[PDB]
Parts: C-alpha cells; structure tokens; sequence
C-alpha cells in the first residue's frame, strides 16, 4: 500500500445513480477529482446536462434513466460497458415523503419502498454482472440513519422501512459476491444539507430538533459524505465489505 | 401486580396473518391458550379451516385475505371490528424464495418485498387504525435473524431487504405509536421447523451448515417462537416497543 | 409446551445479586410467585434481611457478599448449591456514577467497572459452574439501553463502558455455554423508577429531557422489568440465547 | 473543498499508543507518509526505538509508557503537548488471552480489562484534555468485531467484554465532547496477520474456522486497517463521530 495515492480512482469507472442533485453530485465531484471517469444516471434531464457540463471531460456517458424501470438498468449497464468497464456504482437515487401511517395512501409507500430499495437492487443486478465476471469492484449505497433509529418529529414509515431494506440488501450482496471479489457497503448519513431537505429545513418547529437531537449540533454538508464515499469507494476501503458507515455527527450514538 | 397471570391475554381478541401454517398457527394455539379470542387471516381457504377446525371456540372470525391487498386488510379489519375490539395483532404472513442475485426475476422480487414488507404495513396500518383510536393495542411482527444478518449457504438477497424493512417498519410505527398506546415490536427468530423450511432442510448441503452456525446445535420449535410472540403481545411486555427479540439459538452472537 | 405454565420457575432456585433494592427485589418478587425459591445475595445487610422478612418462604439463603470480591462469588455458590441447586442467576448487582470525563477520579471509573462487569463475571463463573455441569440453566444480566447508546444531558462514561462490556459478556458466556445447556441473556432497560435513580428525578432540567427523549413518555416500573427477566429466566425463552433485550419504552428506536 | 488532499494529516501531530508493534505501527506509517509527526507510545522499549528507528524524522517524541498506568499517560500528554500540541490520539494498545470462563484466573479477566478497556480510558482522558481545550481533535480506537460478535471456536471471555466496552466507551466520549470539536471513533476489524494473532494462525482447527467465517476468506493486512484508521482521524471523516466502523471482511455479515 502506497497511502498517498491510495484514496484515488485512478483508471477507474464510476456510474452514480441520482448524479443531478445533492449527495450523488457532490460524489460525482469528488469521485472526478480523485481521477474517476463518470457515467451519470438520473431520471431528470434539466438537472443531468447540469451535471455533466460542470463535470467535463470526467464524464464517459450521461444516461436519462429511472431506476425503478429495471430494463432501463439493465440497458444502462450494457452502454456503460462498451463505453468504459464499471468498476464502481453508487446508488444515490432516493425519495422521502413525509406521511401518517393511519394517512397514506398506498401510492405514497408503493413509491418511496420501488424508488429506494427495488431502484437500489436493479442497479446493483445490472452493473453488479459486469463487476461480478471480472472478480472486481465496489458499490456504495446511500442508506441513512433512517436505517437504524427513526427521525423525529416528523413521520415517514416508508422511509424508514426503506432505509432498513437498503441496509440488509447491502450486506445481502456483500455476503454473496465477497468470493468474488465485489465488495459492497453502505453509508448511513444524519442530517445532510442538500436539495431533498431544505423545505424541511424552512420550518424551525423541526429544524431545532433535529440539530438538537445532532451531538455535532449541525446538518452535515454533501463534501462530508461524498469523502465517505470516497474511501468507501477507493482501494482503501479493500477489507471493507458489508459495513454500515454512520456519518451522522454522531446522532445515532444518543 | 400479578405475575401469575401477567401473560395471560384474558379478554382479548387478536388478529393472527398468516394463522393457516407454521409459526402464525402455533401462535393462535399460545393465544388460544392464554385466553385471547382469534381472528384468523390466511390467503389459503383450505389452511384456514383446519386452523379453525382445531382451535374451536376461541375463533371468533376466519377471514380468507390476501395481504398483499391493502383494500382487503382495511376490509378484514373493518369485519374483525365489528366482531370484537381488536387488541392485539401479528403478522405472521410471509415468504422466503431461494434466487441468486443475478438471476432474479424481477417477479420473484417484488413478490417477496409485496408480502413480507407492503402486507405487513397494509394489515398493521387497517388493525392498528382503531387501536390508536383506542388508546390501547400490541403488535408482533415477524422479523428475522435475516434482517440483521445474512444467511449461509443458501442466496435470497430478496428475503435478507424484507427483513431489514420489517425490522424498520417496526421500530417506525412503535415510535408513531408509542404515546397514544399502541406498542409494536418484532421477533427476529433463527432457523424454525416449519413448512418454510422444509425443502431447505432436506438438503444436508444446507442443513449441516445451519446447525453448525447454531450455538444451540438445533432449529427452533415453533412453539419456542409462539411462547415469545405472547410474551410480546402480552402486559409484560407492557415497556417494551420498537424492540427486536433474537429468538435464534445464538445465531447471531457469531 | 404447555402455555398456561410455560412462564413458571416451579422447582427452580434463583441466585439474585443486587436482591436488596429496585429492579433485584422486584425480581425476586417476581420469582417467588412463579414458584421459584430463592437465594439472596447483596452487601447491604440492612436491606437483604428486609428482602428476606418479606419473601419468606421462597428464601433458601441470604448471603451477605460483594459481587467484586471473587473468592465470595465462589463461596456463595458451594453454599447455594449444599442448600438448593441454583439453576438461575440474575446478576442486578451495579452501580452508576455521574462524572464529566475531564474531571473522573481513577477510584470512580475503576470501582464502576469493577461493580457492573468484574462481579458480574465472578457471579456468573461461581454460580455458572454448577449449571455448565448439569448441563442446563438461565442466566440473565442487567445491562441497560446505556449499552447501546449514550444517556442525555447527564456524563457517566464509565457507566456507558461498563454497560457495553455487559452486554458482551452476556453474548461470550451465551455462546460458550450453548452447546452445555446455559442459555444467558440480558435486559437493557430505559429509565426505571428505582433508588439508583431517584436523585436524578428531583432535578427537572434533568428528568424533562428524559421523559422527551422516551417515546412512551415515562420511566418504566420495576414490575416491567421483572417481568421481562421472568420471561428470559424461564423455560418460555428456550431458544433465546445471548439476546439483549430491550425494555426501554421505546427510547433506543429514536 | 480539496478532495486530493482531504484525507491528509498535513501539520498534525498524532499520538498512538501500542505504536511498536502490528497494527499501531502501520498506523505510525500510514500517518507519517500523510504529513503528521508521532508522539510514539508503548510499555515495549525495544519495539519502540525499532518503530522509532523506521520512522524517522517524523517522530517527535518516543515515550515508553504502559497505558495501565494512569499518572504515565498524564505525564505523557503534558510531555507529548510539550513537543507539539496533540490533535490526534490513535488507542491501539491491547492484548488477547485465551481461556476458558470457568478456568479464568482472576488475573487474566483484569489485566485484559485493564490493558484495553482502563488504559484506553486513561490515554483518552490525558490526551483529550488539550483538545477539548483547543476546540479541536480526533481520537480513533481500536476496537474490533469482537466488540459487537463473539469468535469461535477459541474461547476469551474477557476479550470480548473489554471490546463492548471499547465501542460503548468510544461513543460515550464522542457525545461528551462533540459540542468543543473533538470526534471519537472506533474502528472493529476482522482477524488481521500481527502478533497478537501469530499463535492462533499458527493452528488449523482455529484457522481454518477463521477464514470460513470470513465472507472475503482471507485475514486483513495490518495496512488494511490503517488506512481505514487514516480516514476516521483524517478532515475526510469530518461528520463522522461515536461510529464503529467494521473492517472485517464481511466477517459481521454472516
Ligand atoms: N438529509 C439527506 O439529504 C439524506 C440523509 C440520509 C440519507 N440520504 C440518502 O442519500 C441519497 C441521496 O439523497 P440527496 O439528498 O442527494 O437527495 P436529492 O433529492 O438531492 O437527490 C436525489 C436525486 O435522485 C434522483 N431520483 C429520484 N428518484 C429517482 C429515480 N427513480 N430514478 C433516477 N433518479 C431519481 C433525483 O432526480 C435527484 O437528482 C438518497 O438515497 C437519500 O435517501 C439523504
Ligand atoms: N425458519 C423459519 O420458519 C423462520 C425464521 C425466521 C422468520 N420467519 C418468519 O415468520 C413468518 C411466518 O413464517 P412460518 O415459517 O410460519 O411460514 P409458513 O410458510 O409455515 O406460514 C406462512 C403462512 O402465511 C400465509 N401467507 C403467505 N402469503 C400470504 C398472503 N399474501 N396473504 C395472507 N397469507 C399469506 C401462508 O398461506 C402460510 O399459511 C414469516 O414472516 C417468516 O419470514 C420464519
Ligand atoms: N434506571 C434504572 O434503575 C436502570 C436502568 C438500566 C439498567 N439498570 C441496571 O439494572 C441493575 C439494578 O439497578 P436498580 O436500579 O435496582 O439499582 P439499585 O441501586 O436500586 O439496586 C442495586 C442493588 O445492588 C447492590 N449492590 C451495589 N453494589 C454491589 C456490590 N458490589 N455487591 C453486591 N451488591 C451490590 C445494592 O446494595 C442494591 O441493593 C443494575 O445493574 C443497573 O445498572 C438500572
Ligand atoms: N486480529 C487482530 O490483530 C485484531 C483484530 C481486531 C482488533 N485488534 C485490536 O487492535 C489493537 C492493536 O492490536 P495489534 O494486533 O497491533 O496488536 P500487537 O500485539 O501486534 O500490538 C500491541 C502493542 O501494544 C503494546 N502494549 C500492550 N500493552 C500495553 C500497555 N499496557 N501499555 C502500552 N503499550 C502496550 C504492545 O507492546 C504492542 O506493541 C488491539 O486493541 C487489538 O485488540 C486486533
Ligand atoms: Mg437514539
Ligand atoms: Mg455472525
């Protein structure tokens, strides 16, 4: 091992799915600035050319895809690897809607549950193959504190059921590819101050608690979970498969 | 205080998903037992009735639901309520398929996620409807080892997401619950001899292995699971929500 | 199974550390009407022959010991085992003291460790020996939510340690002692309102956040725990092996 | 933002106890090639001029100490913070005993408690005082999965306590000082090739067992664990705080 160079992806082909916005576009920065070359996914179109002018050259392919559409995945990978071989995926791509359990309506969990966990699998299933045949690669989830304790004040049942499944389908696929030289883990983020959080963070009623509730007493910033992606991603990370990383300013500790 | 008859569920009616077969059968024969009055939901008509059949007088409804069916659960609870208050429920409906993740029908996906994870939520949001109105209600679901770690040999990435979920979807409703009344909590039990795992445990290839992985040197009687899901559901377990209990034979202590 | 007596000790004798106060004497109280007969252990000879005066019948002995002195552990037990076979050991010996980290006399943080995990090894090893033997028994220890998170406002870490080792030891001696017939479990209670407690209660700008910070919103009753560790400590929990079961009304979910 | 460089220790100066041998050593390596100079600590003389000696000019100060002792690691802050104030604190000194629970002498059961869990506390306490002070530090423990599992087949009951309470203690002092700037965190790896584990890799009916377990079936590299260790002290794991990070090759996964 060489630690100055051994947090770099040199030569390396990253796809990050959710790459238009927030945590999944800071990881797109911070996988280009350590030598990655990029395949961009996101059902958004305004938000994908977004990314891929500001990320230039780094970019291989910049795919207009949602994830829940499997085929759409499976047809992703297959351009991806004539392109450049995928060594590493980020399934970035994630909802949250705030709901009442005796209030939803099946629409609401039908989506949030496709989104976050079945996107997270037909992506794992369709760039994992390629990984998987050449006995190489990483993934990284974005699963959540959600995973392991639930937020408060407000309710959002299929969030956290669906940060639950994200955690055990990482260690589900980092137990049966380990032979094979695939590992896979997960980052479990607090409170992060991206896109998919400022109207909650409008209303002080819940922006209080929550960094009440934070030992670090602030929201995380997207550079301080992208550098977790990062080492998760990089060759640093090699004996590292199946782990939930909290990166939560210490909000699970409490 | 009366430790005598602090597990006693005298006076209370519970609905029972998956009452037809295995571990949700032997539950009704422990709640039966300890003087609760049973509602029973299985989509099998034919398991239904032999429930039934041997439970006698303690049934107060048979309900043929498939829970996958959100219209069904609310219309099944709606029955139930009218039949008695219902106090208590446990699901107990669930699934396991054997896939290797990179060959997986999407079908075989969703199905699995459909009755472990979204039936779970559909009967727990129709019976729990009128619990939270009440003030008063337990929950048990079947969670499982396989929601926080990962089962060996055998692959079923599927099963391992679905259990993580249930454990979430637990802990979510507990803590949405908890100050009107309402407690929710889930067993996590290891191997168990029952219908689910008779094809798996005629395969020594398999089966050496889990006992191997079991501290205890054995599988689970249905029972030792029913006597932990009364203990839950009953007022001993009156401070203790959100709590996933390992009913495993030490299987997750290695 | 017989569910109706499945949750009675008839026949069996506890060994109860801590058996003079709060959650022990609950758990003795507990025992006795389930039929057990008892053996009393703690170093507060006032408090014991108190214990003793109200159980009556259901006392074997009443030992005068410090669970930190080890050759007292040993002792104990070859006097346990001349006048009843201990087939249950209930370690509730321990102590909690508030310090800030920066300002922790060594003789605080030494005696803490010393109390909540060196005497609960030497209890378990004393009284474990003759279990292991017979191939059969049940222990279960009092570990606290304060193994698995950190309490708020108030610094005790030399609690929250001691609190992580006991959970452990509980899951090394479960998997130990499997394969020979000892199962050994613990509970991690939330706030109890016991004496280790009260003083923490008169203080408001403590006991609030306490309450806030608990989904059911109150401090839990002995009772609630004893009839936890009836249920871990009988033949209903015979396939619970080194679980650590949460009774904290909900405070560890959030 | 400065990917390239977020994982660098330029201008730090880092204390590591147990620096003389196996994974604190590498961990001296790891940091003196990421730009920080070592205050380099272990009860072993000759190790340490060996670490000492390699290093070069790195090392700022060498200071034979054992971690029991809790008036030496106060010495050795003040002296340490002499040299260069101390933002980094790496805990790695540690032993493992094998034995049997009802043939552990005392002796063993204290000393491992001492070594790992006390001494931790000590350095901690001595060396987080300036940082605390400062507003600023990171502190990294070892400890290991055998905090959150238990191995097998070899039994070392006392080993496993000390870990719960490692990882308890790590989030502990995480929650106490997150509010003045100082992150605590703890790494739990797998088995990796040192001296502590030189013995038990010499014996087959221990390691193949090993390697079995292990989902990547194979043991860590000592740099394996250090550059995992480099992340968490590192600006990279800035919203990083009271995490256990599993570095273990699935090894928890099963
Ligand atoms: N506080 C936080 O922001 C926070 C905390 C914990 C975990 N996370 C998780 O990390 C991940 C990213 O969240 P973040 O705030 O950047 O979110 P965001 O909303 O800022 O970005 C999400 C991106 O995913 C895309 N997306 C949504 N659904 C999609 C679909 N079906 N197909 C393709 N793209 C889709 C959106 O177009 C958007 O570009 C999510 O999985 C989220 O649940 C976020
Ligand atoms: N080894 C084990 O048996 C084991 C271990 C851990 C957890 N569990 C969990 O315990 C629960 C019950 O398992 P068990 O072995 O009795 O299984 P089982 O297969 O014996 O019984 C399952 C019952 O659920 C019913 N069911 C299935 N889908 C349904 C639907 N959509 N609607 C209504 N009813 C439906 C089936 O007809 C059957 O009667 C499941 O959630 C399972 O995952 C089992
Ligand atoms: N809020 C709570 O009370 C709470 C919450 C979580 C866990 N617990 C744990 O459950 C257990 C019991 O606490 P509880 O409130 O009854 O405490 P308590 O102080 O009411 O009772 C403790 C008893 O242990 C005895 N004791 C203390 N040190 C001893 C020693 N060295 N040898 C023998 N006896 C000794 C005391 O004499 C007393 O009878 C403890 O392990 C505690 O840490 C308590
Ligand atoms: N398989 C593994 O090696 C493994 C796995 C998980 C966790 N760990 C943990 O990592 C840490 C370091 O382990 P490692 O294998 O390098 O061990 P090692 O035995 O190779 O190195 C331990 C160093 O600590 C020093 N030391 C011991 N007692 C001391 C004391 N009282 N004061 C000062 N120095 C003392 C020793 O001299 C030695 O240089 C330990 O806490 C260990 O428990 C190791
Ligand atoms: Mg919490
Ligand atoms: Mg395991």
């Amino acid at each position: 091992m060489d630690y100055r160079t051994v947090f770099r992806l040199d030569g390396a082909c990253a796809a990050v799915t959710g790459a238009g916005s927030g945590i999944g576009l800071e990881i797109c920065r911070a996988f280009a600035a350590s030598g990655a070359r990029l395949i961009l996914i996101d059902r958004e179109a305004a938000a994908l050319d977004r990314a891929a002018q500001e990320l230039g050259a780094a970019v291989a392919a910049r795919i207009v895809a949602d994830v829940t559409d499997a085929e759409a995945m499976t047809a992703a990978a297959a351009e991806a690897e004539a392109v450049a071989p995928v060594s590493i995926l980020v399934n970035s791509a994630g909802i949250a809607r705030l709901h009442d359990a005796l209030e939803t309506d099946d629409a609401t969990w039908r989506q949030v549950m496709a989104v976050n966990v079945d996107g997270m699998f037909w992506a794992s299933r369709a760039f994992g193959r390629a990984m998987v045949a050449r006995g190489a690669g990483a993934i990284v989830n974005l699963g959540s504190m959600s995973g392991t304790i639930v937020n408060r004040p407000q309710f959002a049942s299929s969030y956290m059921a669906s940060k639950g499944a994200v955690h055990q389908l990482t260690r589900a696929l980092a137990a049966e590819w380990a032979g094979r030289g695939v590992r896979v883990n997960a980052l479990a983020p607090g409170y992060v101050a991206t896109e998919m959080t400022l109207k909650m963070r409008e209303r002080p009623e819940l922006f209080e608690t929550w960094l009440d509730m934070t030992p670090m007493g602030r929201c995380g910033e997207p550079s301080e979970i992208a550098a977790a992606a990062l080492f998760l991603a990089s060759p640093a990370a090699s004996y590292v498969t199946g782990a939930i990383l909290a990166v939560d300013g210490g909000y699970t500790v409490w």
